[PDB]
């Protein structure tokens, strides 16, 4: 079989790039290891930047978002008995963030592709990439026991952190930057009305807590746990008690608990690879980088890689300007690094680290005191949160 | 579930280490991505060193080998109309090589384990390794849709070149050495009596050719092909014509052709990672390194990693001397590098490289002339072929 752009992975990056490309007339096939069911089961992201909201409109998959998505004009940080709100709207010059689940964005894109008639192969086993540096690269996979070959011009690895793409580039060609945090995030999705109309990030001596939502009747809560924790050691009862314990009394007493729909632990890490391409292979999304969930930048950074990749591929096909693909990595990394720095900053100020000395604890407290108390301090959190401008 | 040593991969390395360990009283589980059928379908290796022959006896799986295996006392190299034999026996001090297929060695080990009652999980999907640097690491997998957890003390990645193990070690911790040759090997297995009682490696202007065997009525032939070749572009007819064309007339006219049982193309490469371990994770076999098939050192290097790993684990469990595991990589790499140098040497003297100048072509010819003409020259090929001593 022959396509123009072979896309590995059908999570938001692949689906979004597939839809952007198909709409512009560039044929593409998407190969996915799993079933549509498993992809749709991943809870993940809740906060979207206006950059992605616009790219979804541009890809024509925004009807449902514009109806169900909640537009948030502020966030709240809690520490040392105080609850400080950051007015994103005022401090960033009118930009905001939209809360709409990744499971939804992924569902909408899946349906759109399903209707478009563009090719998608779920349960595509043992994907191997070939002749990446050639003029004609190919992808091979197994469907029902028979090994097929797919020919294409370019390949886009949108296969997440554990994908085959990044592994297909010679090690000596990539330089890895990584940091693994000594903790994880225990999340819990409940069919209960959220404790606030805005998100409440919270620093507390027992550890970090986050009050988020999916809609007016669906919530998503998180608490920091050691990497040694097993999710089956955390009953619903225990999660509510622990969450309540880390939030301000006024917030803790308005909390409406309930059984969990989903409950899982996600480890925190920062990871960046340089460069993000190799021959006819361009990495996008988690395949190329991971950011701690603290700053809500993962899905949003994928959106920008995918926007930059699509626009360059348009020039390549539509205008024959294929030499611009060489700049993919350069453009992307400038944005990736700044979002990596924020996610790192946020993580370090909101979390309790093991074996922190008196001086560090104090500096962590003063950071929040300064930033949340200064107009210029607040403006730096706001512009970074709403999302730094796309290049 | 809880085991002592969790082994990822059930190719020869895993099976051999599982059997060596089980026999010494150390419990082990083997997780395999594929079906026993697929593993048994891989044709691969034909030549075994006396080191592995002995380790198989030590693991008690040699009845069939000692009956079906062919003990070879010499090999033959052909170039510039000459056919020079290397007497391995005389030149190495009495050592020899045994020809017995990998499919057989793998079959024998599979049956032995099957009888022993030791645990084996075929079709073990999405294996992820965890807490490698902890005191208690674990492996998670999916069997029939349900994700299980396996606890263990140590883990041995015997999952080949495309395994999850090597990918589980932080990139910044590993230094990769790699070389990809501009050609591959087109093999063809036929149920025909071999053209000679010994192997004939051959340098010819059209490219490399190798005359090998599995038994007196089963043969395995190879010819060098560009990486651009598709196996479906090579009919049986075409392979025989091409093989005949690269061999000495006297050898070419005694050839008994026939239809192919198996026919596939394998790309050539050299690959070494340093170090070969990380915390409670030790790499063995192809997971840690690849050698061009030219020198018949791949399976044999795996045998030595597995022998060194087992012996160190005996001291660790049996004698409580767990500090010796720190030397695993040091010991292994000394052997790996020398076998890598030979496989590289062999490859460079027997193959036709694209864009080779007059001087290089001549030096390639003189290398064969010198080595095959000098007593000291021949002795260097012989001692390396039969296998350099285990440390
Ligand atoms: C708890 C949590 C909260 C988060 N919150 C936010 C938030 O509020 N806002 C935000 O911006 N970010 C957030 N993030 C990040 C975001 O979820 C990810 O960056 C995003 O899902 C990555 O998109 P992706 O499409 O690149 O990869 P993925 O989502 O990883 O999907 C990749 C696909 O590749 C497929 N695949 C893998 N290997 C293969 C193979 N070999 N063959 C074929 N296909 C293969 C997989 O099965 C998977 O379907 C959060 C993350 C977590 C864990
Ligand atoms: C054409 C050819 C000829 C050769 N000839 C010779 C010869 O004559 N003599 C010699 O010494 N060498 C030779 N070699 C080399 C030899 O075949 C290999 O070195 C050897 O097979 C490697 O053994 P292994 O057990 O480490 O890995 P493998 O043989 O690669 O088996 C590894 C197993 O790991 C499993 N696996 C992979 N990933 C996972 C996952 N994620 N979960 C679970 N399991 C997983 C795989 O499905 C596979 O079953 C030859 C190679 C080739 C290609």
């Amino acid at each position: 079989m022959k396509t123009q752009v072979a896309i590995i992975g059908a999570g938001p990056s692949g689906l979004l790039l597939g839809q952007l490309l198909h709409k512009a007339g560039i044929d593409n096939v998407i190969l996915e290891r799993r079933t549509p069911d498993y992809v749709l089961g991943r809870i993940r992201a809740g906060v979207l930047e206006q950059g992605m909201v616009d790219l979804l409109r541009e890809a024509g998959v925004d009807r449902r978002m514009a109806r169900d998505g909640l537009v948030h004009e502020g966030v709240e940080i809690a520490f040392a008995g105080q609850r400080r709100r950051i007015d994103l709207k005022r401090l960033s010059g009118g930009k905001t963030v939209t809360v709409y689940g990744q499971t939804e964005v992924t569902r909408d894109l899946m349906e759109a592709r399903e209707a478009s008639g563009a090719t998608t192969v779920y349960q595509a086993a043992e994907v191997r990439l070939h002749d990446l540096q050639g003029e004609r690269p190919y992808v091979t996979f197994e469907r029902d026991g028979e090994r097929l070959r797919l020919d294409c011009d370019y390949i886009a690895g949108c296969d997440g952190f554990h994908g085959i793409s990044r592994q297909s580039i010679p090690a000596e060609r990539l330089k890895v930057f990584e940091r693994v945090y000594p903790f994880g995030w225990l999340g819990l999705l409940a069919d209960t009305p959220p404790v606030s109309h805005e998100l409440i990030y919270a620093n507390h001596p027992r550890g970090f807590a986050l009050c988020s939502q999916r809609s007016a009747t669906r919530s998503r809560y998180y608490v920091q746990v050691p990497l040694t924790e097993k999710v089956e050691d955390w009953s619903d009862e225990r999660f509510w008690t622990e969450l309540k314990a880390r939030l301000p009394a006024e917030v803790a007493e308005k909390l409406v608990t309930g059984p969990s729909l989903e409950k899982s632990i996600a480890p925190l890490r920062s990871f960046v690879v340089e460069p993000m391409q190799h021959g006819r292979l361009f990495l996008a999304g988690d395949a190329a980088h991971i950011v701690p969930p603290t700053g809500a930048k993962g899905l949003n950074l994928a959106a920008s890689d995918v926007s930059t990749l699509y626009r360059l591929l348009l020039k390549a096909y539509r205008e024959g300007r294929g030499e611009l693909l060489e700049r993919y990595s350069a453009i992307c990394l400038r944005r990736i690094w700044k979002a990596e720095r924020f996610s790192w900053w946020m993580t370090s100020v909101l979390h309790r680290f093991p074996d922190t000395d008196a001086f560090s604890q104090r500096i962590q407290q003063t950071e929040l005191e300064y930033y949340l108390g200064s107009e210029a301090g607040l403006a730096t959190i706001a512009e970074n949160y709403v999302g730094l401008p796309y290049e």
